[PDB]
């Protein structure tokens, strides 16, 4: 599998400046509209990035609104393990 890579967000006045976005039925939470100048921008969240890791806690088998309320608890910070999408394809 794709190395992951660890992303740590400082969270801001509007937050961290992403959406979490799951598929339905099929799982798997995906980071989706990095908004410009933001923390997650700065942190280097990409769209398509998939979610492993909320503080070091797995969140692969995790419900969309656990993944959510885990983003949630961190006071002020929150460190993202990433899986990045692909950019090369042969065809
Ligand atoms: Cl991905």
């Amino acid at each position: 599998g794709m190395l992951p890579r660890l992303c740590c967000l400082e969270k801001g006045p509007n937050g961290y400046g992403f959406h979490l976005h799951g598929e339905k039925g099929k799982l798997g939470q995906y980071i989706r509209l990095v908004e410009p100048g933001s923390p997650a921008e700065k942190a280097g969240l990409l769209a398509g990035d998939r979610l492993v890791e909320v503080n070091g806690e797995n969140v692969e088998k995790e419900t969309h609104q656990q993944v959510v309320s885990r983003i949630r608890a961190a006071l002020n910070a929150v460190r993202l393990l990433v899986v990045d999408p692909e950019t090369s394809t042969t065809l």
